[PDB]
Parts: C-alpha cells; structure tokens; sequence
C-alpha cells in the first residue's frame, strides 16, 4: 500500500524594498517513497497567482525552483506555495502540501 507525501518549501528575503527585485527559492520534495508525475507547484501572493510549474518527483526526490518578484506597491504581502491543488493523488499528509511565507515591502 504505497501512498506519496509531497511538500513545498519557500525560502528567501522576508523584507524587501518597493520597486526592487527579490529572488525566492522553492524546494519541492517527495517524502512518501513513491514516484509522482501529477506534481503541479503554484505560487500565490495574497491569493494572487504569480506563476505555476509542472514537475515529477520520484521516491524521495527534490527539485529546486527559483523566481524573481518585484513589489511595485508598498505594504505586507504573503507568499504561499501549493502542490497538487487538483487533488489527483491520496497522500499521507494533507497539511504538508502548503507553505506560507510573510514578506514586508517598504519604501526605504
């Protein structure tokens, strides 16, 4: 009875300047020990879709994704990452598919 366990990890600058460029890194990995081709990873800023990726993760494999975000408006923005929103596969941890990173955009 093989059940997968996909997860996403957001890492980068938690405070950035307005109209400035920032680089963030998403670690996507499998923990179930079984291969998954259904693995879609998406990033949302305050619920707004920034970008999407489609990848495949084998038995406990990880892929490193990057993206460059430019906050032109000043304020606090929350960046989230979700995997397999489509709910194609039944996994071991249902809470492991979501990551939450809080960013502060300032004028300085």
């Amino acid at each position: 009875m093989e059940f997968p366990d996909l997860t996403v990890e957001i890492k980068g600058p938690d405070v950035v300047g307005v109209n400035k460029l920032a680089e963030y890194e998403v670690h996507v990995k499998n923990l179930g020990g079984i291969g998954v081709p259904s693995t879609k990873v998406r990033v949302y800023i305050n619920g707004t879709l920034y970008k999407n990726w489609t990848v495949s993760l084998g038995p406990k494999e990880e892929k490193v994704l990057t993206f460059s975000w430019t906050p032109t408006q000043e304020g606090m923005y929350r960046i989230n990452a979700t995997v397999d929103e489509e709910n194609t596969v039944v996994e071991l941890n249902e809470n492991n598919n979501v990551a939450t990173f809080d960013v502060s955009v300032v004028l300085e």
